RNA sequence: CAGCUUUACAGAUCAAUGGCGGAGGGAGGUCAACAUCAAGAACUGUGGGCGCCUAUAGAACUUAUAACGAACAUGGUUC
């Protein structure tokens, strides 16, 4: 319609900083296809990857702190505690484990998931994390008592990212089945299911001051505020690449890693694209390998942390395109 | 052999003041329920001074070749 068109027209997005390539940690003999940094402090980042290891980084070097090795098969995701000193890790071997912090060594190996599990989350307020595998079902665990508390059955295929808001709106999940669910632990059941896309919603993400969630099919990055489960925005996302990373910063400047290994830049809430990146790789390395698997910022935000598959670790440092719609 | 404090004693006037006072058990069970027993050598309250000082106090148990055991098993997890 012209009513929407000319309002979007006349309306304007803030001028977010490009980015720019600082440090690449060529470390990992393997994908890196997990990333994470410390809610408390930001001095470390680790990163599970094909490996089987999840390494530990320090940022302000970008020197490997320390290993660690308490998997089997490939690390999928981990997730450091805000309010525990513990490691969440969870790999394709079906084991969800957890690292002490004080000691570097594993506690408490999860056990229920029926095959690779994909992603972890951390409940922010409660002791209780969230994972959910190719099993089709988040599993949340009373991380005292180690077991599986409740389990979610809605979904109808595979469960990737799977984050956890304090509201009631409790768990965000995100299957193939491009389905994006928000729950009720409590109930035990669903609250309101976003079936705004079109395929495997294979990234998702919590906006930090705005209390919205960030998701991304093939293409197209919706955004929406989960307080009703209600659309928020459509980023211009029309020809970018198969989205792997969705991770939002502080100054709403959600990034989104693809397949192709554009690292694409958007204003939050807008929907404005506003950077594209080149990916790069070893002169070794293969031109189809390039791509952005995992990323994440620091708290701050002032640093992008992008896991691409070239066996890298690339943090990016920091005129704005025009906008042009439909 | 003097002095004062307490019991055992008559019969008292019984005020005065104390102390034993709502004055009423003891010994024990291979009997329970609860609490609590590894922490700044480490305890608990009380007010007052304003999470911390200063007086009150209380305190059973376990500990310095460090422990509830002058005793010694088995698991689970990683390496």
């Amino acid at each position: 319609i012209v009513n929407r068109y000319e309002k979007l027209l006349s309306q304007r997005p803030e001028w977010h900083a490009p980015w720019k390539l600082s440090r690449v940690i060529n470390g990992h003999l393997g994908w890196v296809r997990c990333v994470a940094i410390d809610p408390v402090d930001n001095e470390w980042f680790i990163t599970g990857s094909n490996d089987t290891t999840m390494k530990v980084w320090d940022l302000a070097t970008g020197k490997l702190k320390t290993t660690l090795a308490g998997h089997v098969m490939t690390v999928r995701d981990v997730a450091v505690s805000d309010r525990h000193p513990y490691l969440f890790s969870v790999s394709e071997d079906k084991t969800v484990k957890c690292w002490d912090l004080e000691k570097n060594q594993i506690i408490r190996d999860y056990y229920g998931h029926l095959s690779g599990v994909r992603t972890v989350s951390i409940h922010p307020t409660l002791d209780l994390i969230a994972t959910a595998g190719r099993d089709s079902v988040i599993k949340l665990w009373d991380m005292r008592t180690r077991i599986p508390v409740i389990t979610l059955v809605g979904h109808k295929g595979p469960i990737n990212q799977v984050q956890c808001t304090p509201v009631d709106p409790q768990v965000v999940s995100s299957s193939t089945d491009a389905t994006v669910r928000l729950w009720d632990v409590v109930a035990g059941k669903t609250m309101k299911v976003l079936t705004h896309h079109k395929r495997s919603v294979r990234a998702t993400a919590l906006h930090p001051k705005e209390f919205s969630v960030a998701s991304a099919c093939t293409d197209d990055i919706r955004s929406w505020g989960l307080a009703e489960g209600s659309l928020l925005t459509n980023f211009e996302s029309e020809k970018t690449g198969i989205i792997n990373t969705l991770s939002i910063n502080q100054d709403d400047v959600l990034f989104a890693g693809g397949d192709n290994g554009v690292l694409s830049f958007y204003d939050y809430k807008s929907g404005h694209k506003y950077q594209s990146l080149a990916t790069r790789e070893m002169v070794g390395s293969l031109e189809g390998e390039r791509s952005v698997l995992c990323s994440t910022f620091d708290k701050t935000g002032l640093r992008l942390i992008t896991g691409e598959a070239d066996k890298s670790i690339k943090i990016w440092k920091q005129p704005g395109l025009a906008w042009n719609p439909n």
